[PDB]
């Protein structure tokens, strides 16, 4: 990560613009599986091999309580995302793969949000 990404303060401009890029997400027609937390019926076995757990959710609640001082930490948050999910289904499961199509539209959305910070 650049500079300004781990140690730049968020800013309300910046804010509103983690709104539009959580929207994005939520709207994306493979983020289903991600979008609250998981439901242990899904997974009886899910909270014993996933320790610290992330949803869409969980994210929009600490965006709108200005949980976040640097986009890194925003950034870490969604990573965690995607990462828990690789680790805990298999390469050719159906979720595995929402999470490699929806962590690559993550990035084109966060290329653009930095992008509009600098300039």
């Amino acid at each position: 990560e650049d500079a300004m990404t781990v140690l730049t303060p968020l800013t309300e401009k910046d804010y509103e613009g983690l709104k539009r890029v959580l929207r994005s997400l939520q709207a994306h027609k493979m983020a289903w599986p991600f979008l609250e937390p998981v439901d242990p019926n899904d997974a009886p076995d899910y909270y014993g091999v996933i320790k610290e757990p992330m949803d869409l959710a969980t994210m929009e609640e600490r965006v709108q309580r200005r949980y976040y001082e640097k986009l890194t930490e925003f950034v870490a948050d969604m990573t965690k995302i995607f990462d828990n999910c690789r680790y805990y289904n298999p390469s050719d499961s159906p979720f595995y793969q929402c999470a490699e199509v929806l962590e690559s539209f993550f990035v084109q959305k966060l290329k653009g949000f930095k992008a509009s910070r600098s300039h």
